[PDB]
């Protein structure tokens, strides 16, 4: 009813496996068509199987975030094709930091830009935010993933703001320690320690940060803007 | 009959559910298959209640309530086991005042919360979802008793999430911005112009859309989701 | 003939609760050195005996008292004290907490202290129209799941406490601010093993333990005038670990 | 006392900037004070000796590298490494955002070098004066954030990095703002005023102060009680 995603196109950027893929299936079976992209032609086919294989109506397509260039063509590609994306989820050492915020917060500006013209005409739209999985090694580790999530948040904030007397919502999903391919090759140690910080005593599913997304996504979360809901079993990080 | 990712068979408790967001949740709690108990203050309130939750066709009951007096949550906690078995999600819903009603809504929650926590340890499964209030009064005083609330709020749900945590039970909080309700209706038209432009949608939170933030929030899909405080507000942030 | 000292709290009575050792201790001695009077308080009379000898050890002029700030008689009555012998208190620092499901009602129990001993100075502060109160957090004293817990639930009450006291008060040119300590030596973590105090440390990017000066720096600062702007604030104190 | 040692404070030919240096003078420093014309650096030097300010007033644009390669040499060569830098200096929100924090960035990496030969050092960011809701916020949260992350990368070099966010305070923008807008600040301002330049001063002072040294990554807002999320 509220939770039906019928009749509304999804972009998703990053969906080719963890919780990309997840969210790309969970708007899928809410009723939603689908775009995942990927950055390999070889990522963009595995999307569109994966889709076929559930039923999603959709497509796999190519995307970098970082190119103008590709993100119009994308855009032109999946209007023709498919229609205007009002559903758009981005998922896609120590002096580093500085230039890998500025890199990411680019690159949403850039997506949200682009995709914000049909929002507008629809005078409709969700945009959700994913931040970066818990789990690099040390201080520097922890530095990049402090000021990657404050980054975020503002971000979110501000461009909910912006657009938000255009009955677009803007909000993020803060993700901390869940099972995907790059957390299980973790160090076991590592793994072992970052488990025992968390109150529910498990990693998080990636179906489990695709839930949150759906619902955000939702009609019923329409006076839902600005926020960064954490999905991460009780561990928080200052 | 045996329920699959649904409220079906679950037993809620809602309080202050006689009227405005806590009858909205209570109803969406309701919908979502749950049978809920809701309560209030007065068994004027409480017989409401009941009556709201048979016109919608959700099983269950409405009761009174007092969550400042240990005796009556043990009675009334007595009384849901005996008839419906024990409720397993539970939401709490209800310048130099703030800091006894900061003080008074958090042993509130407090008490309410440890008694209903033997029959979620039990079951190995909960759900508590506390309220924030509603943005309700122009002045000082009340930016100040808002912010303050909030922010008792937030901290408290953050700790019990984490003591609660190991037994597969979570803990979030709902901090509702301006929603159109009775209290709200009431203020004069220069304040609710004023009070629009500062919300980034341009209107009013209906009590439905937090009611849909809890019923979320309830659910099997939101077991990763604990200490969180959801901001149901438009866009309006304010501490 | 008459001494007049040219430091920023010259001729103001301040008031530290919990003053008989660690960050109390060293709070009233940085308030006296910069020229206040010093009402240092402790629970026992063995600690306000202990008070009175430091401050006549470093040259500040005050007293030490037994003060529990969980009873309003006590409370009361040690204000009275204070006015009759030396004049209003001021400036407030309020140290003592306690410590020890357990989260809750030690958090509750802090505010309540708080809000009591405010309450009453405010009283003073209003006839002056002029005042400082400061607030002390705990210090980060365990780095299992129960400490954390109520490390981080005594930060959040704090902290909102003190923005929202901030509030009541402003109009009466009172600020109302508060430190939260992060990890601060004392000779109870002098004596952790080598190998934990190797993994601690590597959690604050300044690599080192906080000093209990370097919290009454703080405190003394926010206790001038140039501080006057500065309220509903909590200045943390942590070398950079952050942790909530 | 901060005898003995350089302080660079950009923006320093009004407002906040100049009660910045000339708090950081009265404390014993040596003071460069920074403006982007040549007129305003001249400002600047005649304040300071007006003052009794030892130092001096250059011309610095924080968006270019070569002016602040040129502008540290210079200062290298006359009075030796600044320990103390206070950016004042700063200027549709993501691209103002951007652009302050790349300038912060590009000025603090520069000034690196001297503080980790010396190990120590005072970084102490000056946060905007209170649409503009939207960019006050943004601008606030890149700033934090920004400050608690470069604390981490530098602390072990007993290098401290702070920011001060600033309220209502008096100044050129703010004395030209409509009656109407004033007064409901003020409102929601608990102590009932503005704030004064040299309240920021005195806590960029303190920051700057051996008292100050385990305070780093720290945001300490300076605004009368009147907090916005
Ligand atoms: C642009 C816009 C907005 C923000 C940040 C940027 N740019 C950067 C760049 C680097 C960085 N490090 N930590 N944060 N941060 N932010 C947050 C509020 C909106
Ligand atoms: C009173 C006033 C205010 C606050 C808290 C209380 N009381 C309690 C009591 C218990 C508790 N646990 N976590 N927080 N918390 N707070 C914070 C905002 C102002």
């Amino acid at each position: 009813q509220s939770m039906s995603l019928q009749g509304k196109v999804a972009l998703v950027t990053g969906a080719s496996r963890g919780i990309g893929q997840a969210i790309a299936l969970e708007l899928g079976r809410l009723g939603a068509v689908v775009i995942g992209t990927a950055t390999s032609a070889s990522g963009a086919e595995k999307i569109a199987e994966t889709l076929k294989a559930n039923g999603v109506e959709g497509a796999g397509l190519v995307l970098d975030v970082s190119s103008d260039e590709s993100v119009a063509a994308t855009l032109e590609h999946i209007q023709q094709h498919l229609g205007q994306p009002l559903i758009v989820v981005n998922n896609a050492k120590d002096d580093e930091w500085f230039d890998v915020v500025n890199t990411n917060l680019n690159s949403l500006y850039r997506l949200s830009k682009a995709v914000l013209r049909g929002m507008t005409k629809a005078r409709w739209g969700r945009i959700i935010n994913i931040g970066s999985v818990v789990g690099a090694m040390g201080n520097a580790g922890q530095t990049n993933y402090a000021a990657a999530k404050a980054g975020l948040e503002g971000f979110t904030r501000a461009l909910a703001r912006e657009v938000g007397s255009r009955a677009i919502t803007v909000n993020a999903v803060a993700p901390g320690f869940i099972d995907t391919d790059m957390t299980r090759e973790l160090p076991e140690a590592q793994r072992e320690a970052l488990l025992g910080q968390i109150p529910l005593g498990r990693l998080g599913q990636a179906e489990e940060i695709a839930k949150v997304v759906g619902f955000l996504a939702s009609d019923g979360a329409a006076y839902v803007t600005g926020a960064t809901v954490p999905v991460n079993g009780g561990m928080y990080m200052s």
